[PDB]
């Protein structure tokens, strides 16, 4: 029977492959050399990559805040077009799916988010630019905290040096999560997660036969990833009923 | 069921199941065997409303929920104190940095606390006194705006967690899982902790293997649980902050307020 498990794996590998642009092992190459990117590491840094580089993604902090916003929406995309590529997915209530994808995506932005950071800074715009963990520390009001979180997550993430083919089976799991709030039909969901379950600990198992109780620790992570998500939700609402100053577009607010 | 590997894990499920029974008086059997009435010697005294609780006391401050609340502050000091123990008794710990060991505890001891509570809980309420009484969900939930949900969040979670019909057994090498969190804030020396709880992962995810061989993938289940625990910890932990500023004349036992600060 491990041999559905293995065709699941490859599957979603390719697939995760062909969904996502910028992978975890191309982003290795990047951030060790071994492979240049524009990096922004202060506010004239930030004011050049932007006139030279078109980062497709008023004031500074604020501006860094919704380009933010921007890639995420962008991301969610991405994994939903994901997520289809799972078996028995799109057979789901149709409901269900949408509930799935509502209350996934913030987990796995950051879980791929961890892909393309190091301890000191983060990979932006597919790569072109590196943006200094320090300098995001740097921004005044509450913008200061913003991303911090999500480096420490990522430091600890990144230390089970998993590479795509792992990532793959895992995010598949942390998507076909039974326990989101207003699901109809909760069983065919966790049978397939149950299925994927399988498969990434039969992935970890050969991928990383020395790492021990791999399986187990990747689990746990989960925790970390709610906390980040739900301590984000906060400061997402402080913003909201704070600042004046993040107004936008009629159209583009409705668009987040 | 070969190597000496596979031996030594099962040796380590037998002292730590032999330990937990030691270290703590109401175990998930007997809490079962109360709550589904195979006895006649077991039944609980049950409290669904004021004259019941009235009627309980002789059974079994000044107020209705101050005193019901003030009972689980005495009840999970004790149990802070039964985890304590048992804590001692897993292989390594107490050889680990004196610091790390009070972390370890700190952080450890409510989302214990929860997990074996569940056990004394069903859809309709929970054991007290050491099963000797039984308050109904419903009583609790009625109770003044602020302890009228304290306990709500837990019986969601138990009545989930309960699903996954685990026995004392596998609760011991949980247990002792959820203590040994190499990843609890301030810890000095987190390697030696990751050390302890690799093996103790292995004795679980045998464990669970044989203990139940028909529940597919019950070990990752069990580990997602763990969210749960840590969800519930600080929803509690606010709604604490929360009582302490509007019941400005309720104390909180010092233990368990050493460890809620900065928590
Ligand atoms: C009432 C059911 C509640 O049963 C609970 C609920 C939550 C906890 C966990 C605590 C709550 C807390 C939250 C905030 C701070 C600290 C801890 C925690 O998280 O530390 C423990 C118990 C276990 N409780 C019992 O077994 C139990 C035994 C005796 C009584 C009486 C108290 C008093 C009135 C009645 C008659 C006498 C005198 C006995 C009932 C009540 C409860």
């Amino acid at each position: 029977e491990s041999a559905d498990l293995r065709a699941l794996a490859k599957h979603l590998y390719d697939s995760y492959i062909k969904s996502f642009p910028l992978t975890k092992a191309k982003a290795r190459a990047i951030l060790t050399g071994k492979t240049s990117p524009f990096v922004i590491y202060d506010m004239n840094s930030l004011m050049m990559g932007e006139d030279k580089i078109k980062f497709k993604h008023k004031e500074v902090a604020i501006r860094i805040f919704q380009g933010c916003q921007f890639r995420s929406v962008e991301a969610v995309q991405e994994i939903t077009e994901y997520a289809k590529s799972i078996p028995g997915f799109v057979n789901l209530d149709l409901n269900d799916q949408v509930t799935l994808l509502k209350y996934g995506v913030h987990e796995i932005i950051y879980t791929m988010l961890a892909s393309l950071m190091n301890k000191d800074g983060v990979l932006i715009s597919e790569g072109q630019g590196f943006m200094t963990r320090e300098f995001l520390k740097s921004l005044r009001k509450p913008f200061g905290d913003f991303m911090e979180p999500k480096f420490e997550f990522a430091v600890k993430f990144n230390a089970l040096e998993l590479d795509d083919s792992d990532l793959a089976i895992f995010i598949a799991v942390i998507i076909l999560s039974g326990d989101r709030p207003g699901l109809l039909n909760v069983k065919p969901i966790e049978d397939i997660q149950d299925n994927l379950l399988q498969a990434l600990e039969l992935q970890l198992k050969l991928n990383h036969p020395e790492s021990s109780q791999l399986f187990a620790k990747l689990l746990q992570k989960m925790t970390d990833l709610r906390q980040i998500v739900t301590e984000h939700v906060q400061l997402l609402q402080v913003i909201k009923k704070t600042e004046t100053d993040m107004s936008l577009h009629p159209l583009l607010q409705e668009i987040y």
